[PDB]
């Protein structure tokens, strides 16, 4: 009854998966049936996915994937406030293409993390040692028996630095949210994890949660079309 997807071994240009996305994309901006909607607003945001894969390991010419993740991170967002799964009547088709959908956030957020990952060391190093270093402008010192003055190039580099852990944040917490949520399809998921091999945190790379979300698409399909 259930089938598992053979899976299209090309490795398309990032234009090429680009196009793909934005038909599907627009084929669901044209639809009215919310559901329908989100089903094919997740299948663009898997071949926006793609064409951001295809941005960063593209051979001969490698250009930046991160406004395209960040991008597909929000049309994943606005995609989840269409068919809430925490609706009263929300069925088990919304709350499966919900943890797809959450899946597909939680890596993208970690993905975004992970492309400028290096700047965060450096800036825990010295940040640290200057958030130490700051004690001015309201209290002197009192030997005995509010506002803050900081250097520019220190301040910037706050902003920035809470600028990249945001997205592991989110990763972090958007993951958990997934986990919890596939409690509640646990049998589908558990199909769906042999099927494909399970999506893992910190090791799944975008390819794998290409076909795992679309394995998962088919068979959602399958199960209302």
């Amino acid at each position: 009854r259930r089938t598992k997807l053979v899976f299209d071994d090309r490795n398309y240009s990032a234009d090429h998966y680009l196009q793909e996305a934005k038909k599907l994309k627009h084929n669901a901006d044209a639809l009215s049936d919310r559901f329908e909607k989100a089903v094919y607003y997740l299948d663009a945001v898997v071949s926006f996915i793609e064409c951001g894969n295809a941005l960063e390991k593209n051979a001969q010419e490698s250009k930046s994937p991160f406004p395209m993740y960040s991008e597909t991170v929000d049309l994943i967002k606005y995609t989840m406030k269409l068919k809430n799964y925490l609706a009263p009547d929300a069925t088990a088709a919304d709350k499966r293409l919900t943890v797809l959908c959450l899946r597909c956030e939680s890596l993208l957020y970690l993905r975004l993390f992970k492309l400028k990952k290096e700047n965060a060391l450096k800036y825990s190093k010295t940040l640290t040692e200057h958030l130490k270093n700051s004690y001015n402008n309201s209290q002197a010192p009192s030997p005995g028996l509010s506002s803050v003055t900081i250097p520019q190039k220190i301040h910037q580099m706050a902003a920035s630095y809470v600028q990249v852990t945001s997205n592991f944040l989110y990763a972090t917490e958007i993951w958990d949210q997934a986990e919890q949520l596939s409690k509640e399809q646990k049998e589908f998921f558990a199909e769906l994890d042999k099927v494909m091999g399970p999506l893992i945190f910190n090791a799944s790379i975008m390819t794998d949660l290409v076909r795992y979300t679309r394995q998962g698409l088919h068979w959602l399909r399958q199960d209302a079309k």
